């Protein structure tokens, strides 16, 4: 289901937890312009609705770590997550890692590129599943790849999905159940992996999707976002996808793609 | 293989052509603005290097057919093409229904929107076919869905195709044997569909590619023509399309899709 509108406080959501703790990740890479103020956003719930909120660092080299630090988050490196497995590129590498670092029961995931982020995103991401029932997964939507690639992909392929406003949102939140169940796919295919995974597994039901308001990059990348968005689509539904690369043109140029997901999160913790 | 650099004169391009006739066709919907500039463009070489050029009117409401009549062009209306066959909507329909109206031993196709289009366009497109051997289809290219969604699908599906910098071009020509042995995708599909058909069927080699020098519409579309593109895309390698039309968000609208191919022209002229 969707809440086209939001309404609980602090205070009743804080309440309804009943015991369940909630964690926030704030995956970065080179985010330094805008880190800040999404920590900020998030800081004063801390203790309270919130019992742990921290920074994944996916290596950055600019001053996102010290900024962070500033704004009193716990900063957590890819090899501090997870020491033993070496590290890989990508966004979904950096939401893996991010599991063994945290012990919420919940997870809430919230990008470092957001322009002042409201400072109710986070209750309102984690609405439907504390005050609601058999909801695991909740995205959320406001106001590219996901208007010409996902969604029509999803059209084709698993039409049953093509109600999720924003299939690639970078915000959501999930129970820790289902995030160490699921595999986690590559760089920029992990959002669209979970949405698939979970809905093949759970049903349309452990679904909800609420609205956050109102709401970047160039075709160079995008066109490297969209290849890998279609590798881990295709890899869910069954379609064999080449492993080849996208090139751009003179001169040429090939990014990289992966056919390479994390196992379950469940496997690495014994 | 790939002209980066066309340089065949209308006099030598005029001699090689031994006997061969050639067709042009304008698709146009409504493309008042551009549609006079498009002709005049062409108009000089008919009866030299051309020797047809018809605008294929589907269905305008604007003044396209009085503008195109006065530029000297010959207008072909979907109906008088094929007038025993009732009409289709979309762009594939109609390149479909012009194999009937023309006679070329090739077919050049330009669409109608381009802004002040470059008069040596059709000879550029033309010189491979014309001196060259086992050509059958040249692409341009020059210088969006061709970026996120047709080039990382071929990497995908078809990476022996991810070498197309244009896989969606309107601008190309080809032998009236290889059109005619080929079905025609619905709406924009029929571009993508022309591509794979042809690969699929002869191999990279009967394809050739030209650079003609260098170079719009609203999100609204754009996600209707990428659903396209995708089913016209999915069904040629041998993918089932859910045939579910992509739906935009309030408010909702189901834009249409399209799993119906025209079949190859041969069989409708016994
Ligand atoms: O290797 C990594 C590790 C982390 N992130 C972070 O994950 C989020 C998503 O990145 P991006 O804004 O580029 O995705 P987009 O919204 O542009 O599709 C950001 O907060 C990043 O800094 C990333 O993009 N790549
Ligand atoms: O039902 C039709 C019949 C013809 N055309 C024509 O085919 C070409 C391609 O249309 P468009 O420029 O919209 O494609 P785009 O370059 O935007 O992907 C144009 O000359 C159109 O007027 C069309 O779009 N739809
Ligand atoms: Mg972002
Ligand atoms: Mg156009």
């Amino acid at each position: 289901t969707t809440w086209h509108r939001p309404g609980w406080t602090i205070g009743e959501l804080e309440a309804a937890k009943a015991g369940r703790t909630i964690s926030v990740v704030l995956p970065a890479l080179n985010e330094e312009a805008t880190i800040e103020s999404v920590i900020d956003s998030i800081s004063p719930l801390v203790d309270g609705l919130v019992d742990e909120l921290i920074v994944l660092d996916s290596g950055s080299t600019d001053d996102t770590e010290i900024r962070a630090i500033a704004s009193g988050a716990r900063v957590v490196s890819r090899e501090q997550a997870l020491p033993e497995v070496p590290v890989r590129p990508g966004k979904g590498e950096a939401l893996w890692r991010s599991l063994a670092a945290t012990s919420g029961d919940i997870v809430v995931f919230i990008d470092s590129d957001l322009i002042n982020p409201h400072p109710l995103f986070v209750p309102w991401l984690v609405g439907p599943l504390l005050t609601g029932e058999g909801i695991q997964l909740v995205k959320s939507f406001y106001r590219r790849v996901t208007e010409l690639v996902a969604r029509p992909l999803l059209a084709a392929l698993r039409p049953e999905l093509g109600c999720v406003l924003q299939p690639l949102s970078g915000e959501y939140a999930a129970s820790r159940e289902l995030l160490t169940s699921l595999p986690f796919a590559p760089g920029y295919g992990v959002e669209i992996g979970l949405l698939i995974d979970t809905f093949d597994r759970l049903g349309l039901d452990a679904i909800a999707q609420v609205n956050l308001g109102v709401r970047n990059r160039p075709l160079d990348e995008l066109g490297a976002m969209s290849r890998q968005v279609i590798a881990t689509l295709l890899s869910r539904c069954g379609i064999p996808d080449s492993g080849v690369g996208l090139t751009q043109f003179y001169t040429r140029h090939t990014w990289p793609v992966s056919l390479v997901d994390r196992p379950p999160m469940k496997v690495m913790r014994p």
